[PDB]
């Protein structure tokens, strides 16, 4: 039986709300405030999800939180892209049921260019006819797609987990055609990284000037952004690509 897929379906988070007031006129401050609130809620869900993944708990405890925090942006971009595809056919960005970005919001959020890349990703789910199961497997693999260049505390086990998740993805594909499909999916996975990078830069810059634009940022998010994001931006932590960029 599809044991692995059963597990991924079983732990997949349900709907997560942003808590946005859609009765108020759109503003940079209100939109980013709601995105940050959504972020805090999504991080809680991602931690619970990751810890329930096959073999994840065998990683050193410190490596567990590190990989979750390094891969989070990518995971969220990919998941949001899928939500946009399944709910509004990639027409708009479905951050949450109560936070759907139309073109006006993409502009007002001052995150237009990033939104364009995220919507493009959403469109690929349609162009490549990505199945819900391929989505689940790829998303799980994204958790193991970005690490410190100098390695994790137990880098050896991480390598083993990543290998096994790649094998499961190849598995669903097999369940010349397979070769072409694996190529397409790994190319799609690689495309998430540059998008996450743009968002890492944006969120970092926003934190540094949050006091001037009235964003605030919840205490926990500010800590993660100030400690982990710069490691990525400075090159100490790098994404793992399938293909040479
Ligand atoms: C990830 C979100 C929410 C979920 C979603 O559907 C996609 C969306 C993409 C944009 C993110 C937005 C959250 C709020 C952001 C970014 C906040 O980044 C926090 C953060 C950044 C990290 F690199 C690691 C972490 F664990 C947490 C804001 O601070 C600026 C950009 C915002």
């Amino acid at each position: 039986q599809p044991i692995f897929l059963n597990v991924l379906e079983a732990i997949e988070p349900g709907v997560v709300c942003a808590g946005h007031d859609n009765n108020q006129p759109d503003s940079f401050a209100a939109l980013l405030s709601s995105l940050n609130e959504l972020g805090e809620r999504q991080l809680v869900h991602v931690v619970k999800w990751a810890k329930a993944l096959p073999g994840f708990r065998n990683l050193h405890v410190d490596d567990q939180m590190a990989v979750i925090q390094y891969s989070w942006m990518g995971l969220m971009v990919f998941a949001m892209g899928w939500r946009s595809f399944t709910n509004v056919n990639s027409r708009m960005l479905y951050f949450a049921p109560d936070l759907v970005f139309n073109e006006y919001r993409m502009h007002k959020s001052r995150m237009y260019s990033q939104c364009v890349r995220m919507r493009h990703l959403s469109q690929e789910f349609g162009w490549l006819q990505i199945t819900p199961q391929e989505f689940l497997c790829m998303k799980a693999l994204l958790l193991f797609s970005i690490i410190p260049v100098d390695g994790l505390k137990n880098q050896k086990f991480f390598d083993e987990l990543r290998m096994n998740y790649i094998k499961e993805l190849d598995r669903i594909i097999a369940c010349t055609s397979c070769s072409r499909r694996f190529y397409q999916l790994t190319k799609l996975l690689d495309s998430v990284q540059p998008i996450a990078r743009e968002l890492h830069q944006f969120t970092f810059d926003l934190l540094i000037k949050s006091h001037m634009v009235s964003v605030d940022f919840p205490e926990m998010m500010a800590e993660i952004i100030s400690v982990q994001v710069p490691k990525i931006l400075s090159g100490k932590v790098k994404p793992i690509y399938f293909h040479t960029q």
